């Protein structure tokens, strides 16, 4: 029972703006819980907590970074996926500002962005980075306030196992093998990390010894890691709380297409707490599922 | 040449308006060529020439999808990918509604400097909104048997036009199946898969390789979304190698609907030809890439890269 | 009697049985929308879409220019705010036959106080305010017929009674409902069944109040303020709406031109958003005995 | 002929950067005569030029006025009246955010905001003034900077006379009795205080004496001086380069009908059409001179 990483962002702002004085933190949200926040009873003078449109906040985000702030933009991935996202492409990505989006993923179906990391990978510029845990997304928080140009960080509400220790770095374009195997490597984010490792203790009961890789790094993607893997196990499965179109399967099959083709075969949502992560069919009984389906298509 | 796939469009409006009563068309330009076009002047009633926001003209397309009409939208790639993707993704997509975009695309010419007001990757946005169908026509012919398909089906559809004369490539009598692609050529060395304008640079690619001894396969995939799987599985069975061609970025187009196919179900190669860099590479100058766009040649040097690549 | 909300939604049904071109849009996509009466009768000109409130008044306006003649459902606060410049721009200077039907809730933000203030000074928008079932069906009836732009503000409460159901509306025409030569008390909307009331107490203290109906806020009745002024000598406006820029500025504007005398105003003086509907009115001074103070101060202010 | 209001609204932010440390600037003009104005040059980095669309112009001065910065944002009037009046209304005036907007307006139609006083005045919180000349813009900044709340100030592009001598004080809800006249009151406020001193001069060799206010306080207006003025000359003109309705004759005419009731005459634009424009419009001396006529015969 690990905190949720919309927590640990929260936390990791904190030790930011103790650190560094050019950031600052933007957020809609008028509750009581967003104006006495860490973040916002810390550092009230780089908190900007306005009643405004979500698509003007990320335009105001926009401008604070022209005048060297580091806009940490907390939203929605409901948001960015509709009403902020023609901002988010137009006025952040072609022109590569400095502003980093913090959205939460609540996990009608218009109100659930399924395909969000699909829409803003297709974006120049925009580097994609989804975090499996607290210590994770802490790390992430870090390494964004240093690179330059627009970053999405995925966030979720609800607490989520822990995967990996407090003093991880995270690296642009760099996955984490977490497990070894050499018969079928499965590649993770998000929540899907933590049920990968469960996937992966329930393959070593029926004899197949999975790799386990995390890659929070969804874009840049570790091209290098995974071709590796793909050389060593012969078979790939994907797993995403995402839709299965322009999310980390397609990222992989992208790669391996073009360097070092083998099967890869994608977990996520296939159409459009508990029992709706069952339905579309993301536990880590559906990546065992698909790690048998992915050995029977090496040729 | 053959004409833009923009003027097929139009024309064959004129067509389904005669066949069928239920067609509207919504355009916001107010110039003298679009209100004096071939179908505003046969169906004045059923042409909606409004000069308001594209955003709003494409929430009167959804409103009028709900009444009974079956509205073609005729707006511009920009918009799509911009000020009007809101309404495109909530109000006609996620909601299923019977809204047919018919948006013209640009060249690979940058505006002034806007990189932004290319669109570039307007495929990729449209694919991967759900219920959304994406078609690309080749030439004047597809373009007529598109139009009419999509007036017939349930469901939004994107269909991408040019403004530019383009080779023809199919039959006056065509007829355009969703999911279904074409074998334009056969070949047992590799696959070409192109769709728009990069169909008929792949039939030239195909004879270039011929004279260095490639036997090349070429199929149109105009349907980008839903895609020919059965056609990719068959061509990587019998060819081994997949080059993809689009005029559109390598990211979430053809290439990646191509590769997401394979890699679940007969993994080979696939090489993307397509826009790399959206601002274009800060090597070569545009003069360059304005006259010459993706070339046949390009696509040539992508199948070498995949003869390579079979294991 | 029944909210003027839902007297619209009725008069909509037989608009739609006697016109033809009338169109309703509305973004609420609840059951009861859904369900309406207008929805069931006329599903073919029933626009019915999630869609932002600018982009639904974006779709009235293009739909003004095709032969439509479209009624768009919204609240006052989508008016007076995100709403506001496509109003402004696309409707009111071009003069759009857009007919907005807003509905004003009686936070702070989410209550329009000044709904009314912002569509009168717009070019070519009409102002319309139904005291009740009766007349918000005439005026919606009217509103179908004019040319251009028409604001017709509703409520969700029921209200009393005060016009017969064969009233005729006209704009910029107001009715006089009492007689009386002391002073005139103007109202509209939910004040005026009050000034009816305040009259009544006015009676029995020996004060003889004239009773004016002003629905048509814009354009104002001109001619029925001057001759009250000059019979009267005295008037108290009431709105349930700012001070400024409603009912009581407009009656000013006119009378200082043409016949100077005492106008008291009585409106909402401070936003403070106070969350029952009573309480309301008696924190914002919207009462019976308000209009009653008001006519005591507008008296002593005769020379 | 002293320069335009707009140029002394630059030179008046130098001086209030210097003795304000919290004072910022916000401009989304992004052309060489902004970057390089005295401003820009004298305080870069409290200039926050940025290329932004004009309501995210808002949104940023609003989250500035948040966390203890006393924001300036120069804009249009045509941008308050349009795509910003959203954010104005429902960020900046119902939350009373300590926001300056600085609004060049414009001697479509809808491009000319005529409307743009009255479009503001009905805003809660907002204040809204208009200066006259280059003297009294500078004490209208200065003073602006020091009150707490939201500002509208109108400026104009082109020189207009001077009118006040430079080291005048500007006080919310106050106006000026520039000259005395039993006779009538004219009130003026922007362009149309010198036109009314011009008019005051032709009514003079006809024998009517006219006394001249300035209002440059449109809101709050002074509400004293109203009533005072019509106690002592029983009639009033107002003249404004704005709307007749929900402007200054408006304004003058709801606190004269509950205070001291008299004849007001209202000079102003009747008639939008986005169009020897002064006369047309109906905005010279002499249609302020045919006003006063026509109020005179109104007293009873």
């Amino acid at each position: 029972g690990g905190i949720a990483t919309r927590e640990a962002y929260g936390k990791a702002l904190v030790e930011l703006g103790q650190e560094n004085p050019k950031i600052v933190v933007l957020d809609a949200d008028l509750s009581k819980s967003t104006k006495t926040s860490d973040f916002a009873k810390a550092f009230p003078e780089r908190f900007f907590n306005m009643g405004i449109a979500e698509q003007n906040l990320m335009g105001v985000a926009a401008g604070l970074s022209t005048v060297g702030k580091i806009p940490f933009a907390s939203t929605f991935a409901v948001f960015a996926a509709g009403r902020a996202f023609e901002i988010i492409r137009n006025s952040i990505c072609y022109p590569k500002l400095n502003v980093k989006i913090a959205a939460t993923h609540a996990g009608g179906a218009s109100h659930q962005a399924i395909e969000d990391l699909a829409l803003m990978r297709v974006l120049p510029n925009m580097q994609v980075f989804v975090p499996a845990d607290a210590a994770q997304t802490r790390a992430i928080v870090k390494k964004a306030a240093e690179i330059e140009g627009p970053v999405y960080i995925r966030l979720g509400r609800s607490g989520v196992p822990e995967v990996f220790s407090p003093d991880i770095r995270f690296e642009p374009g760099r996955g984490t093998v977490l497990k070894e195997g050499k018969d079928v490597t499965i590649v993770a984010l998000g929540i899907m990390t933590a049920k990968a490792l469960e996937a992966a203790k329930m393959l070593e009961a029926e004899g197949i010894a999975a790799r386990v890789v995390d890659m929070a790094s969804l874009k840049p993607i570790d091209r290098e890691l995974l071709v590796e893997s793909a050389r060593l196990t012969g078979a790939v499965v994907t797993a995403e709380e995402h839709s299965v179109i322009g999310g980390l399967g397609s990222a992989v099959a992208e790669v391996l297409s073009e360097e070092y083709p083998i099967p890869v075969v994608k977990v996520g949502v296939n159409d459009v707490p508990q029992a709706l992560l069952e339905k579309y069919g993301l536990t880590a009984r559906d990546v065992v599922a698909a790690v048998q389906k992915a050995l029977t298509l090496k040729r």
